[PDB]
């Protein structure tokens, strides 16, 4: 009857580089973390918001992006593990997915960091409304 699985893809990533000169605060690095879809996909169809949970050392460390670009750009002096929550426009479970993102910086001398983490999300028997949103985003029905 109505069994199906819908797969969508998310790309998490970050860039970091050593500043030519530290900030007055002693911030050595510029970095950027993001969540995006692959080319020609619009994840905003199924994503309500992305929450980036910065290290307690940052002011207002809960950074919300309710629309693209889903990204945080900062200057700092150390990497950390960053919880990233991708909230879905889904009425039922699952409502979100959480990733533990390793935001690492390039130690002196080393080239800039430019990392990508590809995540495939499998939704089993999504609702009609949420299935609509997944497929509008470029999601694929399996079997
Ligand atoms: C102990 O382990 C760790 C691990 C990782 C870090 C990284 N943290 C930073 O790089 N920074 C945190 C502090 N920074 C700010 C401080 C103050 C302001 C205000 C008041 O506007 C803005 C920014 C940004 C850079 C730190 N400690």
């Amino acid at each position: 009857d109505n069994q199906c699985t819908v797969q969508v893809r998310l790309e998490l990533g970050h860039r970091a580089q050593l500043r030519k000169k530290p900030t007055t605060e002693g911030f050595t690095h510029d970095w950027m973390v993001f969540v995006r879809g692959p080319e020609q996909c619009d994840i905003q169809h199924f994503v309500e918001k992305v929450v980036f949970w910065l290290h307690d050392s940052f002011p207002k460390p809960r950074r919300v992006c309710k629309e693209p670009p889903y990204k945080v750009e900062e200057s700092g002096y150390a990497g950390f593990i960053m919880p990233i929550e991708v909230h879905f426009k889904n009425k039922e479970e699952p409502r979100k997915v959480c990733f533990t993102y390793d935001l690492f910086l390039n130690l002196e001398g080393n080239p800039p960091v430019n990392h990508l983490r590809c995540e495939k999300l499998t939704f089993n028997n999504p609702t009609t409304e949420f299935r609509y949103k997944l497929l509008r985003a470029g999601g694929v029905m399996v079997m």
